[PDB]
């Protein structure tokens, strides 16, 4: 008897098992729901990681630069889940920026190749993903990304931060298309995790502290969206933060 | 088992069965909470509204305006739960502002012992009752106010627009105080609901006020990319009981929209 | 050949020469403004301008100070002359609801007068100066960013989220008479309060929780910020005073080094 | 006695007199401003329209997409403004969104590689520009740069929406930069602006809902044929008068923004 009981839900994302979407696949499946994974580029890797999960679910290779992949991502996700099944929700936890985008390097030292291929892969692959996606969803369904509060400019982050503020807008276009099918689009901005001044300043802003070795308040949050309890929440972004961006100080 | 299994929750603002609170009200029950309920003023009128809920609630009066009744709140609300247990949730769904500072009288005209009244209910409130109720919530509990999206302003709502502005405001400096307790401050921001006040602006009681309302609602229908339905303060309730829940426990003062999306769209 | 050369303004808000309004007026008489002042011992101050300026009781808790304002003003500025500005530049907030007070026990009596001054004042002044008005006119009040909560500013943070809520709905009214309406948001300024405060008139934990709040700001700022100087919030003023943000209203400009646009 | 005077400024992004850019200018010569031009593809053409500006002024080509034309500019500004000589002012005027990621084409059918020519030249393009400029910036220097409110999705400009969501970010990150020479970095947010039947009968009366929902909105009314105003608010930026002020947003929108009806 649990919050996602009987839901059909993709989960990409997963990498190490310290990966936020390792975390959201944990609590989806304590959850009761019936998962259907997708990794990049090491999937004998990414296969035993999947092991370590309380349930086996199938696992589908997806690099979001490869329109191919993208192109037979439906009828691979039909073939996983059986004919005449559907989607309840999809989870987006993709992000990449190359070090020259991210990191000590000075921000305007990032060259438009290493740039665009972050912005591809961190916010323009949540269209694409929804695009794929969409007709193979159920009405009530729920796609879910993961943000990171970009609204203020902060060291190191740099082009990712970027990527974020694209994220956001793509999340709210992509409500639009998903509102056709009666399905919610929304992010959940998360505080950072280990997956260090601006980091434990975290901690300090937030009314209720931040666990940055914590992922499960952040995968309990997405767990909440794919749910039916915020049906009404659409184009939005849920802030999984511990408050941390509702104080200065 | 219900989503609100075994929790201790008190909830204000009931006055109609049309009442965001009456809604949020019977979800929870339906989700397993053990009620307490508080009502201003007709006392009598809303146990016979409380009696239409699935279970039995104790009603406790409470008039936010009166330091009275805000000092023996907690001891009224533990001699309902008994002694040794404490409140997981409270749930403050109140708000008022006079005929003057609303509808179709001139946002100028509206005096500020009027415009005060409105504040003190609509927005002081909400740290008045988080005061009160702070020492007797657990750890992990979850306080939630009731917001309209005051980021623009629009036609008629005047005065509340700027009381909700200041809620919003209070919301965030409620949760540095509850922190202290493990316990959350949030608020929900709903799209327009026909309750009481909404109903009677909309059929003109002036001709202005009621088509800017008119108008306001069919675009938030038309903005929401999942549509709105202002009859409907059930997808408003779920959005509550989700705050009530140890599902987003890493969310304080902040605000959740259950507006349908109209909120993140122009047009 | 100044910025407001022969605008006429109306200026509230000066109480010492470290008030910010002090400075919204000198830098106005420099770029050619007329002005008319209000005050609520303040001429000996006024005086202190680069020029002489006619002075104006009043109180914005005074409906009658109120409702004789633009008589008054008209009589001060020449019968057939109307503003071409009005400076919203007043605050207040008892020392129960901003400082060192639990945010919890400040009585609802002094958060009511905060409010009224702080933010409800805005629209009175507004109603009573928009009739004596020209077309292409401008309303500025005062604002400091209350987006996210901070210690020890509570209910003044409050009555700011209020007066921004108030500075939208008086854009609308404004935009009837051809008036643009906006706030300045500052960041903190050493007037004559703030600077006791840093010495230790509010104790060592809450001397240095400011200190803490005060340091961030020139930190965050990526072009820096200097509390002990009042002139770029004075200038940003000036600019909505004049013709060169002609579509800007209900607005909010930022005056804070850019602080509040980072993190860290 | 003007509000630029002995200003020397870099303007961007005229294509035609209906340009943001040519308004920019225009206001900008007004108040006594010495200007530099940069245009991009089409200099024969852009120098005609820049015979109408009020005075004559250099026009050097850029085309941000170029990383030669990039390396090259400070030193082509020295050239042009006098050794010894630095620039008090900066306007990136300059966006592009291709037909698959702007206007009647649905959202989900933008291929990558529009989207990214689009980002590259209307956000990353700001970045690259006061990567190349602020070396040759004075102290009390402004860049300013223009934007579309994109808080809020709507009909038709889609990933543009998303470009400008990036470019704010963007602004934010420059204006660090930009700081360490005493130089100020923001935006202008303007409402629609004609510049130069086409997108069909839906279409296009969507996007007039949305353009004429402005001036609705506007308390002070918003005038869609008309640039002069956000040309002020440039303006405004470029000069002393806003000096506190960085990695910032001006609306020059008639206060659209701040109304829901
Ligand atoms: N870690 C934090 O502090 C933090 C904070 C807020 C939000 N987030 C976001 O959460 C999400 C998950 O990140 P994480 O911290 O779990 O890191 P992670 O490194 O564990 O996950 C990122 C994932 O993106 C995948 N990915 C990269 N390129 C891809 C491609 N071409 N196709 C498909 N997938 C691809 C990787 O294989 C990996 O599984 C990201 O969107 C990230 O930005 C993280
Ligand atoms: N109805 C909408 O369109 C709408 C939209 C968004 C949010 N909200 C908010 O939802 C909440 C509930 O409103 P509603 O729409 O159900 O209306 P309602 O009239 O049904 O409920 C308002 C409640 O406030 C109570 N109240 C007023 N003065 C009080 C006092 N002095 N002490 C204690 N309680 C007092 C009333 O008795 C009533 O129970 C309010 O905060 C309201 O602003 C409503
Ligand atoms: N750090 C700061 O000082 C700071 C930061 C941002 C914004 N602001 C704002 O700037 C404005 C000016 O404050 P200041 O710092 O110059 O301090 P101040 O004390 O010099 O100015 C406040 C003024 O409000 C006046 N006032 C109070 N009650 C009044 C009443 N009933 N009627 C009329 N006037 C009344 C006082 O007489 C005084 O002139 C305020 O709105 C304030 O909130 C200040
Ligand atoms: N027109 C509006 O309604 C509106 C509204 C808000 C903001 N803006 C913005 O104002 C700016 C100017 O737009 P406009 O309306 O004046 O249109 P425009 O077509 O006249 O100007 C766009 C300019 O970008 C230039 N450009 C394109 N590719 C380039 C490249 N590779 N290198 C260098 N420059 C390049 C073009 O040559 C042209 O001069 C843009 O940033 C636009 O997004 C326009
Ligand atoms: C090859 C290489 C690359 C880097 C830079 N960043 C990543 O690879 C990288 C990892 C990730 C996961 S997404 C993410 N998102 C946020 C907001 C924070 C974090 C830590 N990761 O994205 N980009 C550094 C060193 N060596
Ligand atoms: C004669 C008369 C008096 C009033 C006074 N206001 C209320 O009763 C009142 C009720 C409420 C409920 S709270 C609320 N909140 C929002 C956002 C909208 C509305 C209509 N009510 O607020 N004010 C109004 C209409 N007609
Ligand atoms: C020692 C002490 C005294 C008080 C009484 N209030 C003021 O002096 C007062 C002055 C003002 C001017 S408005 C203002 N606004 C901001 C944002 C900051 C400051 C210092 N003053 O308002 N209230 C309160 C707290 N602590
Ligand atoms: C028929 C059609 C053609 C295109 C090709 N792009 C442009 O013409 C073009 C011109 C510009 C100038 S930047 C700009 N920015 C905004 C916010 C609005 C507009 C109209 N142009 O950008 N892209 C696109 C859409 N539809």
């Amino acid at each position: 008897t649990g919050l996602l009981d009987g839901k059909r839900i993709l989960v990409s994302g997963i990498i190490t098992d310290s990966s936020i979407a390792f975390h959201i696949a944990r609590v989806a499946q304590e959850q009761g729901a019936q998962l259907v994974l997708t990794g990049f580029d090491r999937l004998r890797l990414i296969q035993r990681i999947t092991d370590r999960l309380p349930a086996k679910a199938p696992l589908l290779e997806l690099d979001v630069q490869n329109e191919e992949h993208l192109a037979s991502l439906a009828g691979r996700v039909t073939e996983a889940i059986g004919a005449g099944n559907k989607l309840d929700g999809v989870v987006h936890s993709i992000g990449f920026m190359p070090q020259t985008g991210m990191g000590i390097n000075p921000f305007f030292d990032a060259p438009y190749a290493d740039v665009s291929k972050g912005i591809h892969i961190s916010a323009y692959s949540y269209a694409s993903m929804a695009k794929a996606l969409l007709p193979i969803m159920n009405p009530g369904g729920s796609i879910v990304g993961m943000d990171f509060d970009p609204s203020r400019a902060m060291p190191a982050y740099n082009w990712m931060t970027v990527a974020k503020s694209a994220l956001e807008s793509v999340n709210r276009f992509v409500a639009r298309e998903a509102g056709k099918y009666g399905v919610r689009s929304n992010l959940v901005a998360a505080g950072p995790i280990r997956t260090q001044l601006l980091e434990e300043g975290w901690d300090q802003r937030a009314p209720i502290g931040w666990n940055m070795k914590d992922a499960t308040p952040v995968a309990k949050t997405v767990c909440a969206l794919l749910s039916d309890w915020l049906p009404a929440t659409t184009g939005d972004i849920i802030y999984a933060d511990g408050g941390a961006h509702t104080q200065l100080l």
